[PDB]
């Protein structure tokens, strides 16, 4: 391939102390003058471990520059270094991207470096195996909580017609027709005497529906828009197309259906890598296919700010872009280009309208006071304290990325973001983040030192709560309830109205629910679509929780140990599944990580525990698979 190649090797592993060898090959014919290697690595390289040369790390962005000044043609450079971390189980744990800057007979140059797959020392031997499976006659995902199926069937064609006798169901019906068209080039038209009938039924509670196929008709009953949307999403899975006759076929059957959990979410990280309006919409559409109702928009982080804030235009003019010649350095991938994007308010209004039509509420996340590098680099005049010499390092290996809660500019900033955010997103909810604020922060900040004294705080976590409580008070004045990751509770300053997302595990969900907090369960051990799907080292993904095979994700039972009687269970809003995109930058990888485990997650959100069975779910998945092939969704194939 390239004339420049880097080989990385696990030399040795002693508990939490891994030594690597790095060999850089100048394969070409030229001597390389004053050169330097830059790559993307998500582990923190111990700076005093480096064997040979100068190495710099800013998050994932590393540069290696040799002690010497020339790399001879056909030779190479060698460097060793160590990290604290458990053994690498995956090729993904290696460098994601490498590139070289150099000079040749006097001329600056830049070239892509081939990155050889890391030579692993301790791959896994175990493999998750999925058994051979039948195709299920009704490949429905999530499994309806009641369904009776008859021996016969109702066949119908493009003149069958669609009847609607309540305006609650107008959105569902137009979503149904749209999807029949997009997925199947099957055009239904609306007629007063259609064989598909949307009628109202007020005994059915929110999101419940009834669907009955008979020899004459197909009837959809619900008391809510969302129940009509859910019914339509079952019907799209139920129908079976004959292209030779251009007919649809649905088994005669009776379905009565309702969700186990009110909160059935999916979060998408769009800060680490930007995804297009069309990709985001395409996802939201696929979310309503499985009857989820919440799209949690992670729009802000250290490596990107993706939501336009008219009153703070720097946040996108600067924070939406990173790379060598930008204010923000390259991160994770696209080392050689200017990389980014962002959503305008008009785009966002469009995505909201699109998702409303699908029964999906969108919750924006403005992540503070950690994970703020992009905001801080965009707005240094409001968010930097020049006099702070606290030396800290975050989980992602930044030391300059945390909001200062004693700076009046930090309140200027958040008051302005939240006002526009609140105005923009109709949902009565704003997620404030609050994850992974490093332990050392603010300890040497004069301004924080003075505010710590001024109101008698004894812990610097108390300063974080002070800020989040201000965010909550502003959100409340704007009509929004605040949501937060579990660490928002740190400092015990935020009110019992803050909805706690439990992600490290289910522990905070349990603890916080006992104390009167409403919680959402997003445990990393069972709900993170960025985790690898198998133990084979070729599986893309990360693994800090644990590998998450399909069967693990399916068999997740939320708070499996709180008895169903327990009034703790009244504080569970529901479940969320998340995709963080550190190593995800293209729709093909996205689809692979999300599907199919998302459908196992939608079934935990929706179906009652007593109707959930692994073997049964695999046969419904096997019969759904073709429907994702028709949509060109690049799911990881259970059976390959
Ligand atoms: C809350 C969370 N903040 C971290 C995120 O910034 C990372 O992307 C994710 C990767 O799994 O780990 C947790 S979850």
């Amino acid at each position: 391939g390239s004339e420049y190649r880097v080989d990385l090797v696990v030399l040795s592993e002693q508990k939490q102390n891994c030594r690597f060898g790095l060999t850089f090959h100048n394969l070409s014919d030229q001597d390389l003058n004053s050169w330097g290697l830059t790559f993307a690595f998500d582990r923190y390289i111990l700076p005093d471990s480096v064997s040979n040369g100068q190495l710099t790390q800013i998050g994932s962005f590393c540069t290696l520059k040799p002690e010497g000044i020339v790399l001879a043609a056909n030779h190479h450079y060698y460097c060793e270094f160590s990290i604290g971390s458990n053994p690498f189980r995956y090729y993904s744990d290696g460098f994601n991207e490498a590139m070289i800057d150099f000079v040749v007979d006097g001329q600056p140059q830049r070239a892509q470096v081939d990155v050889t797959p890391i030579v692993l020392a301790s791959p896994y031997r175990e493999r998750s195996d999925i058994p051979a499976s039948l195709t299920h006659a009704q490949p429905l995902l999530p499994k309806p909580n009641h369904i009776e199926v008859s021996d016969h069937s109702f066949t119908f064609d493009e003149q069958a017609g669609v009847a609607i006798y309540t305006d609650l169901a107008n959105s569902a019906k137009a979503w149904l027709l749209e999807e029949l068209q997009r997925i199947h080039q099957f055009t239904l038209s609306s007629s007063n005497s259609g064989k598909i009938i949307f009628k109202s039924n007020p005994t059915l509670d929110e999101g419940a529906y009834k669907l009955k196929v008979s020899e004459e008709s197909i009837k959809i009953e619900a008391g809510s828009s969302s129940g009509f949307t859910h019914a339509c999403a079952t019907l799209l899975q139920l129908l079976k197309r004959d292209e030779a006759t251009k007919t649809m076929e649905a088994v005669c059957c009776s379905i009565i259906d309702s969700p186990r959990f009110r909160y059935r979410g999916m979060m998408l990280d769009c800060a680490r890598h930007f995804h297009s309006v069309e990709q985001v919409k395409r996802l939201i559409n696929l979310l309503a296919h499985y009857k989820l109702n919440t799209f949690h928009w992670h729009l802000t982080d250290d490596e990107g700010w993706r939501v336009e804030i008219k009153s703070l235009p720097q946040l996108t003019e600067i924070g939406a872009w990173r790379g060598i010649d930008e204010t923000i350095e390259p991160q994770y991938t696209h080392l050689s280009q200017r990389y980014g994007g962002f959503y305008t308010q008009e785009e966002i209004r469009d995505v909201i309208a699109f998702a409303e039509q699908r029964g999906i509420t969108i919750i924006p996340e403005i992540d503070v006071p950690g994970h703020c590098r992009a905001a801080i680099k965009s707005l240094p005049h409001l968010l930097i304290e020049a006099e702070d010499t606290t030396e800290y390092r975050s989980i992602q290996h930044y030391n300059d990325n945390v909001i200062n809660p004693a700076l009046p500019g930090s309140y200027e900033f958040i008051d302005k973001v939240l006002e526009e955010i609140a105005a923009l997103f109709p949902a009565p909810y704003v997620h404030i983040g609050a994850d992974e604020v490093p332990n050392g922060v603010w300890s040497k900040s004069p301004a924080c030192q003075a505010l710590m004294e001024q109101l008698g705080y004894t812990d610097y976590k108390e300063l974080q709560g002070h800020f989040l409580r201000h965010a909550e008070d502003k959100l409340r004045k704007l009509g929004k309830r605040m949501l937060g990751w579990e660490e928002a509770q740190h400092g015990n300053k935020v009110s019992k109205d803050t909805v706690i997302y439990s992600w490290l595990s289910e522990e905070a969900a349990l603890n916080c629910a006992r104390q009167g907090f409403d919680v959402v369960l997003q445990p990393a051990q069972t709900t993170y679509l960025d985790m690898t799907q198998d133990y084979a080292p070729e599986e893309p993904g990360v693994d800090w929780a644990n590998p998450l095979p399909l069967e693990k994700a399916y068999n997740y039972e939320p708070l499996a140990e709180v008895p169903a009687d327990d009034p703790i269970r009244k504080r569970i809003w529901g479940i969320q599944t998340a995709l963080w995109c550190e190593i995800i930058n293209n729709p093909s990888r996205m689809d692979y990580m999300i599907f199919p485990r998302l459908t196992a997650m939608a079934e935990a959100c929706w179906t009652e525990k007593q109707h959930r069975d692994w073997t049964d779910y695999l046969s419904r998945l096997k019969g759904h698979l073709p429907l994702l092939d028709l949509q060109g969704v690049n799911y990881r194939k259970p059976w390959k």
